[PDB]
């Protein structure tokens, strides 16, 4: 996803906000 997070609010649905940044399936899409 590579999105980024404020606390852990990410927009894709799926995407896991880890670091400030949403991952998905274990790495940053």
């Amino acid at each position: 996803c590579g999105e980024t997070c404020v606390g852990g609010t990410c927009n894709t649905p799926g995407c896991t906000c880890s670091w400030d940044k949403c991952t998905r399936n274990g790495l940053p899409v």
